């Protein structure tokens, strides 16, 4: 005997996808809270943490939007002009 199962898809290196997420321009101060959010995942709070604070090292002490995608188990850092309704991935 046998049956179809149907399930959902799964994820992949191949394609790419972007995070997004608020919060305060340089914010140092911690308790060490991103240790078990990237425990799992491989990289270092400290690296990653880091960087985003030089980043916004201009900018320090402002709310601004940083887009962290993952790719390859490699971050990407960027600092967006302004925020708007952004949805539309195919041409035009």
């Amino acid at each position: 005997g046998s049956s179809g199962s149907s399930g959902p898809p799964k994820f992949d290196p191949n394609e790419v996808k972007v995070v997004y997420l608020r919060c305060t321009g340089g914010e140092v101060g911690a308790t060490s809270a991103l240790a078990p959010k990237i425990g799992p995942l491989g990289l270092s709070p400290k690296k990653v943490g880091d960087d985003i604070a030089k980043a916004t090292g201009d900018w320090k002490g402002l709310r601004i939007t940083v887009k962290l995608t993952i790719q390859n188990r490699q971050a990407q850092i960027e600092v967006v002009p302004s925020a708007s309704a952004l949805s539309g991935p195919s041409s035009g």
